[PDB]
């Protein structure tokens, strides 16, 4: 229909109104892993309550992703943004973190370690984190973290870090079963926590693997609500997440993996 075709064209020009100015500020240069991968201003996570000695303390390379449960899509920490990451988790009341990379893959730093070892605690600026217990699953490790603001023990909350460990160094997994099982656990944990904030998801840039995990999670949530017969539109979902953070889902293999994951999920429901 003409209405449909034209509206579709018009929606595609909306992104010309987005800006990425905050991420290009001189003070924020050293807070981006990739100079060309920056958060949209209108969905970026804005950090309040930073060190007043820092001229710019409100910036992290992260965006809120609301399907239209919400998400924060962010890059893996740099050595200098670990304190900022924990400020974000506290402020947003996030209770679940999904780490989709190893710290180092193929000689490259994807994420600086931002958690304490099991049974230890660390202060990251004003934030105190205790690692109470770790559980090693086949494809991932779960770390039960307790996060609080120093001098305010009453603010302590549990943050569950789901660290996916077996994504391959090149390409995507050749079967989606491990990812789906992982995502099912993340889903049940989030739904168990009253007033939990957005689920934090990261990879080195916060777009490729992050986007893949987020898009799969959104689609399987639709299938949970609407059943295996519901309509699914992968391209419209990717367009909706890309309106909130540019570039989500970076490769054709990632794109195919999303399709495979959704179909596998449907078949699991038919088997169970």
């Amino acid at each position: 229909g003409f209405w449909e075709e034209f509206e579709t064209l018009q929606q595609q020009e909306c992104k010309l109104l987005y800006s990425r100015k905050e991420g290009q500020r001189q003070e924020n240069k050293n807070k981006n892993r990739y100079k060309n991968i920056l958060p949209f201003d209108h969905t970026r996570v804005v950090l309040h309550d930073g060190d007043p000695n820092e001229p710019v303390s409100d910036y992290i390379n992260a965006n809120i992703i609301m399907p239209e449960k919400s998400y924060i899509a962010t890059q893996g920490c740099l050595q200098n943004t670990v304190n900022d990451f924990w400020r974000m988790v506290f402020q947003e009341n996030s209770r679940v973190i999904v780490m989709t990379t190893k710290e180092v893959e193929r000689g490259k730093s994807k994420c600086v370690k931002y958690w304490p070892d099991e049974y230890a605690l660390k202060e990251y600026g004003v934030m105190r984190v205790r690692n109470v217990k770790e559980s090693a699953a086949h494809d991932y490790t779960l770390r039960e973290l307790k996060l609080s603001k120093v001098g305010q023990g009453n603010t302590e909350r549990t943050v569950w870090q789901y660290h996916f460990r077996t994504w391959p160094d090149h390409g995507v997994p050749s079967d989606p079963g491990g990812v789906l099982d992982f995502l099912e656990e993340v889903h049940h944990k989030q739904e168990s926590i009253m007033d939990a904030g957005p689920v934090v998801v990261h990879c080195s840039a916060g777009i490729g693997r992050t986007g893949t995990f987020i898009v799969i999670d959104i689609l399987i949530d639709i299938i949970r609500e609407k059943g295996v017969d519901c309509d699914i539109d992968v391209p419209k979902t990717i367009q909706m997440v890309r309106s909130q953070r540019s570039g989500m889902v970076q490769t054709e293999a990632q794109y195919r993996f999303i399709y495979m994951a959704v179909q596998h999920y449907i078949e699991t429901l038919q088997r169970r």
